[PDB]
């Protein structure tokens, strides 16, 4: 019997500190039984698990992790013989800790109504958003808007409908999935 | 040829004031015989030289007025011949000193759902005698004054045992012998029990390429210290909002600036209390103009 493809549509996501979902797309079976072998391995450790789970399920559990760690998954559909190796997936666990405050702000295109600003982060906390808080740099302090980014791939974004000649005072903070980073660093952006 | 009456007892003083005085003359009982159709009640100044004042005595609790303040009185008790005599025993009292001003600096802050504290300015005696502080708290909602005598020399009160979102106007004075004035009324809602109203009369208008303005209304008394306008573009990407936090509540209007031109946006409003966020019924739409 020669050995079938590995698994279609594999993708990797945090459920938890402690857990990993690996969904896939099922397939038509050929029995002449069938299971999937999946296997995770650590990155900042020497850990390696082998999962041999019944082949009509969709997706798999991978439970008793640590936190804020890196794997690494791939799997095989084994029959009568052993199948071939999927690709490396790769995802983090979720976070035990607050992320840090983002490095190389750059602030620039200053104009009378719009400005952008820039950041950069450290992958492997599992920051989920981001969150522009800006406002006037006076005494008064009767409001602020913040602006908060769910995709985490972004790294700029253009503010719009400030007013001219006016300085405003600009944190930026940064979320995950446990709290939030306090940065005690503001900075001015005058209009 | 009769033996005419005269009182066993002095007067007794039951209340005074820089002004006036309350006495239980004590009329009864008396040596002597027979009924009493009329009574006086003599008073002056101790050692001071000038006429008795009578006033007729109908009841026998009566109130002496126009007296003059800080001075030693004394009291006895005349009966006459009925139908139509010697005075009765003495009593010395002394008048009240001046009737002292409220406490000033009076600022009525909550701190808890059934709590509310007052604070005044330290304030220095300016007589000799002694002082205490008097505070009243009255519910506007019910029924319900309290009335909390407080120490002179310390300078705030926790009113306690107060409801939930329910709003307490509170005076307070300075008592002495004399009962001081009244201060200015302090009003002020405990804190809310529950979740705010979300807030009415919601109303977008002068819709723009990069401008839209929102207008509400929030119900008073439930301790609302925020309102917060979020926005976000109603595609399904979900990418981003903006949270528009106002601190103060007195603020009704908000123009939202730099939308972008032909864009449909989701619009929700939520105010804010002491417990957490008003949960909207439904959400809000608008759309904004395009160029030319
Ligand atoms: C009713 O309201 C009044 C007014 O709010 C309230 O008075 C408060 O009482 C507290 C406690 O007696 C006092 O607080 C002081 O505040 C100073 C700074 O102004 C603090 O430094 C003092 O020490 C605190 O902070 C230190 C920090 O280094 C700590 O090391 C220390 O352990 C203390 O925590 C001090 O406490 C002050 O008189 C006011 N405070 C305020 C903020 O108004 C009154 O107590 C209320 N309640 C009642 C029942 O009257
Ligand atoms: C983690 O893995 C679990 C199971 O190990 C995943 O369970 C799947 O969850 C989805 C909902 O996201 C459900 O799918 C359902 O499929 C039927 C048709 O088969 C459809 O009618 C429903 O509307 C729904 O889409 C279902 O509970 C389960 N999938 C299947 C095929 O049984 C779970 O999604 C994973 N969790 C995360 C966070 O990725
Ligand atoms: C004014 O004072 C008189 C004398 O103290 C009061 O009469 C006494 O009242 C109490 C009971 O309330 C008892 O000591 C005696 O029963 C009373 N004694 C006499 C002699 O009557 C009286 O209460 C006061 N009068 C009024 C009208 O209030
Ligand atoms: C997958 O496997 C079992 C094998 O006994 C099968 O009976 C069952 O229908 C499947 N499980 C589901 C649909 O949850
Ligand atoms: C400034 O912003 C505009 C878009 O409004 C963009 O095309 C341009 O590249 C920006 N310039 C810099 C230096 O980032
Ligand atoms: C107020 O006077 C009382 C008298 O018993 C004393 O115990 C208390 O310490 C005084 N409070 C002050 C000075 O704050
Ligand atoms: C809407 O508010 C007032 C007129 O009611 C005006 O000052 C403002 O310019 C209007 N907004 C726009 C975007 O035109």
């Amino acid at each position: 019997s020669i050995g079938l493809p590995p698994p279609r549509g594999l993708n990797l996501l945090p459920k938890s500190q402690t857990t990993l979902n690996l969904t896939w797309q099922p397939i038509f079976p050929s029995s002449e039984d069938f299971y999937v072998e999946v296997e995770r391995r650590s990155v900042q450790k020497s850990d390696q698990q082998n999962i041999k789970v019944p082949g009509n399920l969709t997706s798999v559990l991978l439970n008793n992790l640590h936190p804020r760690e890196q794997y690494v998954v791939r799997a095989r559909v084994n029959t009568k013989a052993q199948g071939e190796w999927s690709e490396d997936l790769t995802a983090w666990t979720l976070s035990d800790i607050l992320p840090p405050q983002p490095e190389n702000i750059k602030i620039s295109n200053i104009t009378h109504s719009s400005a952008v600003i820039s950041w950069t982060i450290l992958d492997g906390y599992s920051i989920s958003s981001i969150t522009i808080r800006y406002k006037v740099q006076g005494k008064n302090e009767d409001q602020h808007v913040d602006v908060k980014i769910k995709n985490a791939t972004i790294t700029q974004y253009q503010l719009k409908g400030l007013e001219p000649e006016t300085a405003y005072q600009v944190d930026i903070f940064a979320e995950n999935n446990i709290g939030s980073s306090n940065p005690a660093f503001s900075h001015e952006l005058v209009t």
